[PDB]
């Protein structure tokens, strides 16, 4: 993980050569209609619009500066877009981190343009820097890249389907097994029959039927019920940031560079913390670290999540943390309040509020009962 620096640094060079020298990518709505109003307005556009520098305006706002505003926009609506609430994503029942496509976003009869927009706003995130946060899995990032899904890729998506497919090819299936091309799968209560190739009555055989057999099974189990979602998604991404320009990374650099680190280190995290009201040696901030060195990866995720909408940092680290306009440092903010309160975020400045606790372990609970539910 020491060269994906180099990568993105030519991918960056590689794409400001992209942007035109005029022109503006102009957008211009309100704040509580981000949404459908950026997808109206940016689905207006041509793909080459698309790499214009931005001048974005909030309506009924004048606004600060329009780098500010344009940081703003891109990380309230990609905060958005990600949202279950709009009927593209979804975490799924078997984990509540994992962001997947939502099979039954058909409901809506335009979601596919729904979900070329967010593509487009995928690829205009990395276009200028700023990461989503992304919670899904590897083989969606090596679809973008146009990777073939691999048996390796079911351990995760699928795991006794992995066992099953693992022996069939480990093994001589002859007989035993007795399966066509033909696969059956259970959809909104109805039995369907999917046939893997042209004529899938031939009968999964050693003779080299089983590899073939495990490749088509593999890449159409992965994207299973999602397949034009993710299409018409891969094909927003790339009209901003063309395939060819990614051919040396790999699914995990692409992760990295979308939606940043999910290993939390904590050294870097205390070291790139501002202190408001309390001060480096105050018992708030040494029992606030202690109570994170005590929790494991998924309560410090939690907590990241809390404060900061994120439960990812930066591939720069939390130097570059990300408030909605520009980067704001992690935060902790003593606050005159009563201690039987919990700790309250405000993720768009990364800040924690902290009454003044009396002891280690009221704030350990109480920072626990925050972040966990
Ligand atoms: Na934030």
């Amino acid at each position: 993980k020491r060269d994906l620096v180099q990568k993105l640094k030519i991918l960056r060079q590689e794409l400001s050569q992209q942007q035109p020298q005029a022109g503006h990518c102009r957008i211009e709505v309100s704040r509580e209609e981000i949404f459908e109003e950026s997808y109206r307005q940016v689905m207006k556009m041509r793909p080459k619009d698309l790499w214009k520098r931005l001048m974005i305006k909030f309506r009924g706002e004048e606004g600060l500066d329009y780098g500010g505003v344009a940081r703003e926009w891109l990380y309230l609506l990609s905060h958005e877009m990600l949202n279950p609430y709009y009927g593209l994503f979804q975490y799924s029942r078997d984990d509540i981190y994992t962001l997947q496509i939502n099979p039954d976003s058909a409901v809506n009869p335009e979601h596919l343009s729904y979900f070329h927009f967010v593509g487009r706003i995928m690829g205009m995130a990395v276009f200028h820097g700023h990461y989503i946060d992304g919670g899904f899995t590897l083989p969606f990032y090596k679809q973008l890249l146009g990777k073939s899904i691999t048996l390796d890729d079911m351990e995760l998506v699928d795991p006794d389907l992995h066992n099953s497919l693992v022996w069939i090819l480990e093994n001589d299936i002859t007989g035993v097994l007795d399966h066509t091309f033909c696969v059956e799968h259970n959809a909104y209560g109805e039995i369907i029959q999917h046939e893997l190739k042209p004529n899938g009555k031939s009968i999964p055989v050693n003779e080299e039927n089983k590899k073939e057999y495990v490749r088509l099974y593999v890449n159409w189990r992965f994207l299973r019920g999602i397949e034009a979602q993710f299409l018409a998604l891969q094909k927003g991404f790339n009209e901003v940031i063309p395939q060819h320009l990614l051919k040396t990374f790999d699914e995990k650099e692409l992760e990295l560079i979308i939606c940043g680190l999910g290993k939390i280190d904590v050294n870097d995290w205390k070291v790139n913390t501002r202190l408001k009201h309390c001060t480096p040696d105050s018992n708030i901030v040494k029992w606030f670290w202690k109570a994170v060195e005590f929790f494991d990866e998924e309560r410090r995720a939690r907590l990241l999540q809390f404060v900061t909408g994120s439960s990812r940092v930066p591939l720069q680290g939390f130097k570059a943390l990300q408030g909605a306009a520009g980067p704001r440092l992690f935060t902790i903010h003593q606050i005159d309040a009563c201690t039987n309160n919990l700790p309250k975020a405000h993720t768009c400045f990364n800040r924690i509020d902290i009454p003044p606790y009396e002891s280690y372990e009221k704030l350990y609970e109480k920072l626990l009962t925050a972040i966990e539910e």
